[PDB]
């Protein structure tokens, strides 16, 4: 945060001189000083560089006016305005609301000039930097020695090693020497909510229009485990989305609660729709509370949105409609909701106090803002017993929490605030509709196959596309209209291999084969189904990385069309099993991968295996407890049909559980069953592809086995 | 060449002022000026820098005697006295043998002095310099335009090209300028026998102690085919060393002759032992003459000095022995025999003429002197008729030779000249056996098993070392006295696992894996048998590369003996099949290959199949024609018995021919067999260490085909 511009060229000594000065003092006081050519180079410069930390102009040359377009970009930024010809009578009230500092040009004023500038920049450093990041800057500047945990004492260990000091270089001597603990008692402690984490807390709340807000230092499964815990006393009943992710079942395990389960939809393609409307009535609910055993009405209910593919719920229905004093919605994905309008009505958050009820929203700051990984916050809307809710917090809370990642979660908060702030969300979701936009045009000019996104048709204006009943693009059949919005930041790519109406073409290019040529040519993606590619168009996403990737998109579909070896297209995957891969070329080991899932009728099995619940005997928590106690038994997969599961089986694809412990495959729901042994059979023919079940234990002889209760 | 050694610092004006002009003066004549502390820093400068070529030092300070000293080491190099008190009154004559030029100091000298000491520095560049590689070099130099072969025109057009370019670079200028045609009339012609290529066969000729020289630029497979030809008419029968490189069996499938073998022998390990005297004699010739269909009196002999092993003839009994008008001694790895007392009487071209005998002997330059690959020669020492070995010899030689080669090989002959030549054979001479003697001293203080090197007890002074009957260090048995040398340049070390009774040992180490880990750690070994490892130890080879093996050796001791595991210890062989040898540490790999050599009793097969000959059914031309009018079919190993050989059959171990074209294996010679299927046996069961048999093929089921005539 040292850079100044420096905006004219004026033509006379009284001025030119003094700003020569100026710009030795204010070098002498380490700043780096850049000279835009005119007023339009000047606010590129602030567009493109984050580390410009004040500007210095001519008032007779430029008007005022100039501020406000500064401002209109960073309303924080210092504008030093030199005054020649212009008075006090020459400024109005709508000017001076500008962080404006006025000097004058004299020969020798120079230092004090500098001295000023050197002041305000200091201000403008701490205005925008949150409490508790503050206070651990300011404590790393004093430099204190410590005979306190952390052991490395401020990295002083690391230096004394060699392969310490490599550690110590890579990482640098700031985060050693700010990864401190409760013994520095200036910094407060996070899990008394004292001193500036409990600034922190309310700054974050604020921000993130929550009545309280919690930071959680081990990931949004903690924060869930933590709301779960303080919701859901021992006997009682919860409300689970079906598309739950796992740290919500790790929960059940944990606490002896009886779920009843909300069914989501999905589409041919297997990505995960959200809850039809008419599972949040009270009369179906009601209904399945006196089929299920030893179940009562539901105290808690846990909803994901969004989905893991940008599925929002419209949440004000779900507010109004849900009869159940506390509902918690899993928003790992959508930590950003509150920085933009598009999200409005879209998110737990939203709106105000809901009468007679409690919201929280679990949001992953590290997952899609800026923070730390494991970094995560805890929103809550209503009213809470503070001190029950303390101790159900302290009990998932480690006593010696990384404070870099308690500050990263308090500067993803700042980073959220004002016209900057505003830049930055904007500017991700304009980015997002622009690479949506290409894609689809590129499809279009494109002779032969071509990616697709998954999108409306005509998408124009940057909001929350509805999914409606009318349009097959969301291949969701008799879908709720006004229910399932689409987020534009999660992209979710289409390779060609399924049709239209929801069956597979001829021929098709599973997903995986171009997620390792990505990966091969340096770029990542969140995940891969089966047909399908999710990537992540973050606040971190810039114009390079989306150029750079639609370049190898493009380099994809060219070498796929030349029919390239193995060997040279994907050189990792040749490498494992060389044998295998020796001559086989690409197409052919797409088509072959094609034909398999064909053959199987993946989608049809994927599809049935997920529309039918297995039968609940048990609450989780009664079969883990049984696992514990070593009455379990191994058995293979072909035997599954009426053994009480030990483990949740959770297989990619779809990447979402399909038996929770306790659950027991009937009859009517032995396709669960065919879908398993299937992908048991499909995961056996080309290495680097092999089958992904959790819950499921590869034998040495090929076959697979689970754990039942014995 | 343009490092200038000033030796002294005086404290005159009147010297010191001159000598600093002449400094400036030799650097605008782009020289390098060093300066050496005193005469012991020259003589070591000297000693270890090459490019030094010129001394310049105070006649008063240093007496001639450091001429002396100087022309010890290089009796070309020039040396420049300067003379203050002494005069033409205090030089002796052989003080003026010494190529020494006096100067004298003053003041403004510099300049003439200089171009004296540049005048001189040519002087030596072209008297060491031999009359090709002289010629080449002022050729380019003129920088001629070229419309003829080759088309790059002297490098031109790799210039105009990307990748071209980037070979361009790689290997040069000078080297493509240097590769020319004959259209070049000023450098001759290598086929032609003319002008400069005239004039450097006849250096080569005196330099390696021969009668007659050529050279060829296609390896001494050429050189020995060229010899052959000349000297063995169709329908003639020929004597053959039946460890005979494979080039001699490629002679015999062009030209219609028929052979007789030689029997060398063999020991424990698979080294291959020299021919025993008696096989020389005029009887056992005679008598192997009268069983071998179609035989006469045969008209040429061929015989391997030295073994690749190192193994030299005392080559005095053979000329005076072998009742043979023409005698050709294939002495590729030999090539340094004229260079050395060690090698009198141990080498072809040693003595005077043979009487009514023309002595051959093919080197192969590029093997162990400094020369491009495929630099080889032919050395005569006899009457031939001229024109007719001129015609062999065009008809396998190109008419477009690579004229870096021919200089290469020119040039290894300047390499032997004068005391500086001397001083390179002396001292890779003394190097190798220093490290002999510090291998020894290793084994001796080792505790446990440590490498052995394949030499006599108690190895004293620079010698080739007789094998006696009395030692059992070479494992040959009943071996005649005074017949077979060791070369101390070719160093054989032995890895544990055989006795010294030739028995197989419990435990052991197979050579291969070694070899890999020198490989994994930037050693190359020259080959690898089943227990021995090859070290050249050649004129290229320097105490830093010595001091490096020795390095590696102690490390895989070390890492061996810790039982490292496989993929860390060799991460190459670990990537030939990563699931393999997942796990797997190195004892059980080496123990694992050690028991299947031991259990198949790889070494007595290896024996027993080497000393029965199988039968001649007709000469290998016969079986070659027969083979190229498809007059073969492939068949199993195990149906070999009865059948004609269309192939030559050459199994590594032990590197030797084991079966040629046109024989026959039947029962009393079962063992070869044997040994073959007991190879392909070992072969399948470590990858990384697969069978290598010549002339088999390994089917897709994983058997093993030879071709025989149908
Ligand atoms: C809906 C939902 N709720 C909570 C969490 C836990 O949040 P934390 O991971 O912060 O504890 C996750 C985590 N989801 N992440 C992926 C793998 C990680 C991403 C790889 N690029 C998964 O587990 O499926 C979630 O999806
Ligand atoms: C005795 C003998 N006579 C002639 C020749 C041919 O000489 P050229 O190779 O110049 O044509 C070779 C060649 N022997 N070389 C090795 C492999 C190359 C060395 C690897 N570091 C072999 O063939 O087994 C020979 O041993």
């Amino acid at each position: 945060m040292n850079i100044i511009a420096i905006l004219n060229h004026m033509g006379v000594y009284f001025k030119e001189e003094p700003i020569r000065e100026l710009h030795k003092a204010l070098e002498a006081l380490d700043f780096q000083i850049v000279y835009p050519n005119d007023r339009e180079d000047l606010l590129k410069l602030i567009d493109n560089n984050a580390r410009l930390c004040g500007v210095i102009f001519d008032w007779d040359t430029y008007n005022l006016d100039l501020c406000e377009e500064i401002s209109a970009m960073n309303e924080h930024l210092p504008v030093y305005a030199f005054a020649n010809t212009h008075s006090t009578l020459d400024v109005s009230l709508n000017d001076l609301r500008l962080n404006v500092e006025f000097f004058e040009y004299a020969l020798g004023a120079a230092q004090d000039i500098a001295q000023k500038i050197r002041q305000s920049t200091d201000a403008y450093i701490d205005e925008i930097l949150p409490p508790l990041t503050k206070a651990l800057f300011n404590y790393v500047k004093e430099g204190k020695y410590t005979f306190c945990t952390p052991g490395h004492m401020g990295g002083t260990a690391f230096q004394k090693s060699p392969v310490g000091s490599i550690f110590y270089d890579f990482f640098g001597a700031n985060a050693m020497k700010s990864d401190i603990s409760i013994s520095v008692g200036e910094l407060g402690s996070l899990l008394d909510h004292s001193g500036p984490h409990k600034e922190a807390e309310e700054y974050i709340a604020r921000t993130f229009n929550a009545e309280r807000s919690y930071m959680v230092t081990n990931g949004t499964s903690t924060a869930n485990k933590i709301v779960g815990m303080y919701s859901a006393p021992a006997g009682s009943t919860v409300l689970i989305d079906r598309n739950c992710h796992k740290s919500l079942t790790h929960l059940m395990m944990m606490s002896d609660i009886t779920p009843i389960y909300f069914r989501p939809t999905r589409n041919a393609y297997g990505i995960l729709g959200g809850i039809p409307k008419s599972e949040f009535q009270h009369d179906t609910i009601a209904e399945r509370v006196a089929q299920t055993p030893n179940a009562t009405w539901p105290v808690h209910a846990v909803v994901t949105n969004s989905t893991y593919d940008g599925l929002l719920y419209n949440t004000d229905y779900i507010k109004e409609a849900l009869d159940v004093k506390s509902i918690h919605f899993d928003s790992a994905w959508v930590p950003y909701t509150n920085f933009s309008p598009i999200y409005k009505g879209l998110c737990g958050m939203s709106g105000g106090r809901v009468e007679g009820k409690v919201i929280y929203e679990t949001q992953s700051t590290h997952k899609l803002l800026a923070a730390f990984s494991q970094a995560s916050m805890i929103h809550v809307k209503g009213d809470i017993n503070e001190e029950t809710f303390n101790e159900a917090y302290m009990m998932h809370t480690s006593t010696s929490p990384h404070y870099g990642i308690v500050a990263s979660t308090e500067t993803a908060a700042a980073m959220m605030k004002g016209n900057a702030g505003k830049r930055l969300i904007n500017g991700s979701i304009e980015r997002a509709i622009r690479f949506r936009k290409e894609i689809k045009r590129l499809n279009s000019e494109s002779e032969g196959w071509f990616f697709d996104v998954w999108q409306p048709e005509g998408i124009d204006e940057a909001k929350c596309w509805p999914l409606d009943s009318k349009d097959n693009w969301h291949g969701f059949k008799d879908i709720d209209n006004d229910h399932m919005y689409l987020d534009p930041i999660k992209v979710t790519l289409l390779t060609p291999g399924m049709q239209k109406d929801g069956s597979m073409a001829d021929t098709g290019i599973p997903a995986s084969i171009v997620s390792k040529y990505l990966d091969e040519h340096g770029i990542i993606v969140e995940k891969t189904g089966p047909y399908n590619m999710l990537f992540l168009f973050s606040i971190g996403i810039d114009k390079t990385k989306a150029l750079s990737l639609l370049r190898a998109l493009t380099d994809f579909k060219r070498s796929y069309d030349l029919n390239l070896r193995v060997k040279n297209m994907l050189p990792s995957l040749y490498r494992e099993d060389p044998e295998f891969y020796e001559n086989m070329r690409i197409q052919e080991l797409a088509q072959g991968i094609h034909a398999l899932i064909q053959h199987h009728n993946l989608p049809d099995l994927m599809y049935r295996a997920f529309e039918v619940l297995p039968t609940m005997v048990m609450n989780p928590h009664a079969a883990f407890q049984m696992e514990l106690r070593g009455q379990t038994e191994e058995v293979y997969l072909e035997e599954m049909i009426g053994k009480v599961n030990a483990n949740m089986i959770l297989p990619y694809p779809p990447g979402v559980p399909l038996v929770m412990p306790g659950e027991m495959l009937t009859e009517e729901s032995r396709p669960v069953l065919e879908f398993l042994q299937m992908l048991c059979e499909i995961g056996a023919h080309y290495p680097g592809f092999e089958t992904d079940i959790h819950g499921a234990y590869r034998q040495a002889d090929g076959r697979y086995t689970v754990k039942v209760i014995k």
